[PDB]
């Protein structure tokens, strides 16, 4: 009649039940929390997943991801048909001993936008940022009659330029020599470099999977931005992926203002999911939820 499972690895039947519950939530809520499926199905060091069943139906799911030194990210969903019955409190109560054993001090929850804003505010959660999970599902290419840039695959010889771009455009990173040495020697990644008048102006990364292409780390030096070069470089990458037979092109954009999306949506990407991220000190959550 009620069952709580805690494990360190989602199996195939559980993943399908979680995916169906997330789809039911998406239909009512307009979006979902961010789940990291590749971590769900890995054998993780601790029992980070919590499943709640009632009469053989999955009604709640929580997972925690230990991304930071003293904080973790939590993805939590409860069936729309069974809310305000304390299922999320049960899920959180179940994972709490582990959060304590890891001495977590703050929790970061991903949430669909808008529907929770009023009570998250009133309970002292703090809005941090948003993430737009974007997909381009058409197969039609970008028509570019007047290309301005020369674009080629980056090689090991380009690592100083790649690092220079990264330093100028991604302050939140900081040991990129080793990383680029790994990316440039891995058949599943293609790094593209953009040049204008024989000067390197920016770069973009494609990660190839069996059926998808993922774009990331797109960057143009600040002094060179706002001329259309970033859009042309992304257009080039789209057209490469289309000739490679992937039927899904994806990318994620972390931003606190929607204006950043214009670059991607003008080239056919659409918002497959949006999550906001909200942070709370753990002792505070304990008291507000008992
Ligand atoms: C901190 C977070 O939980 S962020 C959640 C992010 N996830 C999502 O938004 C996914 C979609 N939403 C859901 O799945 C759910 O509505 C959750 C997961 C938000 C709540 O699941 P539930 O099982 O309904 O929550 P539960 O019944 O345990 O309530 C716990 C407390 O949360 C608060 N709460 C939950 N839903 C609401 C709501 N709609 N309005 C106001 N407060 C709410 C209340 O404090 C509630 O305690 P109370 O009933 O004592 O006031
Ligand atoms: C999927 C991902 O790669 S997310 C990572 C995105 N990259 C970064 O945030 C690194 C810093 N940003 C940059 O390097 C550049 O701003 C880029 C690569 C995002 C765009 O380069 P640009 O040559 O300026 O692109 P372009 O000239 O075609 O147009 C800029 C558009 O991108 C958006 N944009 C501008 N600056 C930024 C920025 N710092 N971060 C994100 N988006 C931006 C704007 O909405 C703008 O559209 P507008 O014409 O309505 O103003």
């Amino acid at each position: 009649q009620g069952m709580i499972i805690c494990n360190n690895q989602i199996d195939d039947d559980q993943l399908k039940a979680i995916q169906d519950l997330a789809s039911l939530c998406r239909e009512h809520d307009g979006g979902t929390p961010t789940f990291y499926n590749h971590l769900l199905i890995q054998k993780r060091p601790t029992e980070n997943n919590v499943l709640y069943f009632q009469d053989n139906q999955l009604l709640g799911f929580l997972s925690v991801y230990f991304f930071y030194e003293d904080a973790c990210e939590v993805s939590l969903i409860v069936s729309p048909l069974h809310r305000r019955q304390g299922i999320a409190k049960q899920l959180l109560q179940t994972i709490m001993p582990l959060l304590t054993a890891k001495e977590m001090t703050t929790l970061i929850f991903s949430t669909p936008t808008e529907i929770n804003d009023d009570w998250l505010i009133n309970q002292g959660f703090s809005y941090r940022n948003s993430e737009y999970h974007m997909q381009r599902n058409g197969y039609d290419p970008i028509f570019m009659p007047t290309p301005k840039l020369h674009i080629r695959k980056a090689t090991e010889d380009d690592i100083p330029a790649l690092c220079a771009i990264d330093e100028a455009c991604f302050p939140e990173h900081q040991n990129m020599i080793s990383r680029f040495s790994m990316l440039l020697n891995d058949a599943s990644y293609t790094l593209f470099l953009a040049s204008y008048n024989h000067i390197i102006v920016g770069k973009a990364h494609i990660h190839w999977q069996s059926k998808e292409a993922i774009f990331s780390d797109i960057a143009i030096f600040p002094q060179y931005q706002g001329q259309g070069w970033g859009g042309e470089l992304l257009s080039y990458c789209i057209n490469q992926a289309l000739t490679s037979g992937k039927n899904k092109l994806m990318l994620d954009v972390e931003t606190s203002n929607q204006n950043a999306l214009h670059l991607y949506t003008r080239l056919g990407f659409k918002t497959a999911n949006v999550s906001d991220y909200w942070v709370i000190p753990l002792p505070q959550l304990l008291t507000n939820w008992a």
